[PDB]
């Protein structure tokens, strides 16, 4: 019961500000990012899955190779570089980053027509709820 191939827009954020603080994002970026709420458009195609991000500010596409490893340069976010992998624990999805800090390792869980998840970073939890647009 997982089908990413669709359209998902962000509704709100309860810790997008606090999460920006973990990576020590500028005061300007935090300001701009507040009004911003990128819309993700996933395109599943086998073992290759691309997660779009179109905020009309700066395009940051990634190539999530399910089960396989790939680097991930976070330059544009908070200027970072690491190695990320993704697994399928079960009904949920779980991505682990072999970087620094203590938290960097995403987790997900879909619950219908709203792509919910639990972002983690440096011990901080960021709940960002995305809704299907269909
Ligand atoms: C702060 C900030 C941004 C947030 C970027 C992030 C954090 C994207 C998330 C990537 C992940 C974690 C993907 C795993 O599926 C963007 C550039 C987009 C817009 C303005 C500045």
């Amino acid at each position: 019961p997982v089908d990413f191939n669709g359209y998902w827009k962000m509704l709100s954020n309860e810790n997008f500000e606090e999460y920006l603080r973990a990576l020590d994002v500028n005061v300007a970026l935090r300001k701009i990012a507040n009004l911003l709420k990128p819309d993700k458009e996933i395109v599943q195609d086998g073992d290759h899955m691309i997660i779009r991000t179109l905020s009309t500010f700066r395009n940051y596409i990634m190539d999530f190779q399910v089960g396989k490893e790939f680097e991930e340069d976070l330059t544009g976010i908070d200027d970072r570089k690491c190695m990320t992998t993704v697994s399928w624990d079960g009904d949920k999805l779980q991505c682990v980053q072999k970087g620094e800090k203590e938290g960097r390792g995403w987790t997900q869980w879909i619950e219908g027509d709203e792509l919910h998840l639990e972002m983690r970073a440096e011990g901080v939890t960021c709940k960002q709820v995305f809704k299907k647009v269909h």
